[PDB]
C-alpha cells in the first residue's frame, strides 16, 4: 500500500480546478502523475520503497528522486505516501552503502544488469556501475526536500549517517582521481559507454572540484569536472550541514566540518575553473572542464544541467553569468541546440540528431520568471506528444510522432513540475 487514493484524487481535483482554463494540460498532468505513482512505485518486504524507471527491475538513484519529488506536495496531506517517500530515501541510502559508485541497483541481490559487458568491481545489487556525481546528490536532495516539505525525519537514521559519510569520503577521494579505486571498462563499440585510458578516463589537473566518470545522460564525460554536477554537489553539501546541525545526528561536528570544507573546496574549484567565454565575449559557465585549460561550450538536457542551475538551487535565475550561459545554451552556439518546424530545444549525445528532450523544455520553463514563456513551453510539451498524451525522452523537431522512450517517467514528472510551478503550487 503506497498512498491514499482518496487524498491524492482530492488533491488532483484541486489541481484540475486551478488549471481549469487548460484542459489539455490537466489531461496530460493526470496521466503522467498517476502512471508514475501506480506503475513505478513498490513497497519491499522490509517496508522500504523501490522505484522502477521503466520496466527493468532496477532503480536509478537519479530517476527515483526525480520521479517522487512532485509527490511531496500531496505528501503534506497523505501520511501514507509520506512514509513511502521516507522509505525511498532509506532504500537509496542502503543502496549507496552497497556501492557508492553505482548509478543503478537491482531490486534484490540477483546479478541482473550489465555484468557480462562490464569490467569493474561488481556485486549482485548493481544493475550498472557508471559513476555519476549526481547519483549521490539526488538521495541527499530527496532526504532534505522530504524534511523541508513535510517535516518527516525518519529517513535520517543510522544508514543515512553512514551513507552521508561514504558520499563525503568518495567526493574527497575524487578531488584527485589519481587515488581512485574506481575503473570502468564496458565491452562495446559505442565509446560514450566506456572510459578512455583503459577505464581511468581522460587527463585532468586537481581543481578542487570532484571527478565524475559519466554524465546524468549515462554517456561518459569528455572532461572530468562536470560543472552542473559540481553545482548540485555544492547545494546538497549545504543540505548536509543543515540536516546534521538541526537534528543532532551522530558525529555531527565531524560531518558538518567535512561537508563544509568539501563544499568550500568545490566552490573555489568552480570559481577558478568553471568559466569560459562565448562568441560575444561574455563570461559563461562551461559544461565540462579538465583543469588543464579545456572547457566545453554546450549543455545536455539531462539534469543536473547548466540550464537547471537555478532549479537545483545553485544560483539565482537573475544571475548575470547564468543568464549569459542560458542565452548561449538556447542557441546554435550550443552544438546540441536543434531547431525545427514544431520546436527548438536540446538534444543529446545519447539521442538521435534533431531529436530534443521534453525534460529540457520543462526545465527551461522552470528556470524563467516569464509566465508567458512557461505557458508557451507547456503548450509546446502537450502539442509535441505525438498524440500519446505523455512525455517522451526525445522527439524530432520536425515531427514529434518520431520519438524515443514510450514510457519515460522522469520526463512525465518534470512536466508535472512545470505545471505546478505555473499554478504557483508551492
Amino acid at each position: 500500500m503506497v498512498y491514499s487514493k482518496e487524498i491524492v484524487r482530492e488533491w488532483l481535483d484541486e489541481v484540475a480546478e486551478r488549471a481549469k482554463d487548460y484542459p489539455e494540460w490537466v489531461d496530460v498532468f493526470e496521466r503522467c502523475y498517476t502512471d508514475t505513482l501506480d506503475n513505478t512505485v513498490e513497497i519491499l518486504e522490509d517496508g522500504s520503497t523501490f522505484v522502477l524507471t521503466g520496466d527493468i527491475p532496477a532503480m536509478w538513484l537519479r530517476d527515483s528522486t526525480a520521479q517522487l519529488r512532485p509527490y511531496l506536495h500531496v505528501a503534506k496531506r497523505d501520511a501514507l505516501l509520506r512514509q513511502t517517500i521516507a522509505g525511498l530515501v532509506k532504500r537509496q541510502m542502503t543502496l549507496v552503502l552497497k556501492d557508492p559508485y553505482a548509478n543503478s541497483f537491482n531490486i534484490e541481490e540477483n546479478w541482473k544488469g550489465h555484468h557480462e559487458t562490464d569490467h569493474t568491481d561488481l556485486n549482485g545489487w548493481i544493475w550498472e556501475r557508471k559513476y555519476e556525481v549526481d547519483s549521490l546528490c539526488y538521495p541527499l536532495q530527496l532526504a532534505y526536500l522530504l524534511w523541508k516539505e513535510t517535516g518527516e525525519t525518519s529517513q535520517f537514521d543510522e544508514i543515512f549517517v553512514a551513507a552521508t559519510k561514504e558520499i563525503l569520503h568518495l567526493w574527497t577521494v575524487e578531488q584527485d582521481h589519481k587515488n581512485s579505486p574506481y575503473r570502468f571498462v564496458r565491452d562495446t563499440d559505442r565509446k560514450e559507454d566506456t572510459l578512455v585510458n583503459d577505464g581511468f578516463g581522460p587527463d585532468f589537473a586537481v581543481t578542487g572540484m570532484t571527478w565524475s566518470a559519466f554524465r546524468p545522460s549515462d554517456d561518459c564525460c569528455q572532461y572530468s569536472y562536470l560543472i552542473p554536477s559540481n553545482m548540485f554537489a555544492v547545494v546538497v553539501l549545504g543540505y548536509v550541514q543543515e540536516i546534521f546541525a538541526a537534528l543532532n545526528l551522530a558525529d555531527s561536528q565531524s560531518v558538518i566540518a567535512d561537508a563544509k570544507r568539501l563544499q568550500d573546496e568545490i566552490q573555489e574549484g568552480i570559481k577558478n575553473y568553471a568559466y569560459t567565454t562565448n562568441s560575444k565575449g561574455e563570461k559563461i559557465y562551461a559544461f565540462e572542464v579538465d583543469g588543464l585549460g579545456n572547457a566545453s561550450i554546450m549543455d545536455d538536457p539531462n539534469v543536473p544541467s547548466l540550464l537547471a542551475a537555478p532549479y537545483l538551487g545553485y544560483c539565482s535565475v537573475d544571475d548575470e553569468v547564468y543568464q549569459a550561459t542560458r542565452r548561449t545554451i538556447l542557441s546554435s552556439e550550443n552544438p546540441y541546440f536543434y531547431q525545427g518546424e514544431y520546436a527548438s530545444g536540446l538534444g543529446s549525445s545519447h539521442t538521435f540528431y534533431r531529436y530534443i528532450w521534453p525534460i529540457a523544455l520543462s526545465i527551461q520553463g522552470l528556470t524563467t520568471r516569464d509566465k508567458a514563456e512557461k505557458k508557451f513551453l507547456l503548450d509546446q510539451l502537450v502539442a509535441c506528444d505525438g498524440g500519446t498524451g505523455v512525455m517522451h525522452e526525445s522527439f524530432h523537431v520536425d515531427d514529434p510522432t518520431l520519438y524515443s522512450r514510450e514510457w519515460f517517467s522522469w520526463a512525465n514528472m518534470m512536466f508535472c513540475e512545470l505545471v505546478l510551478d505555473y499554478l504557483d503550487i508551492r
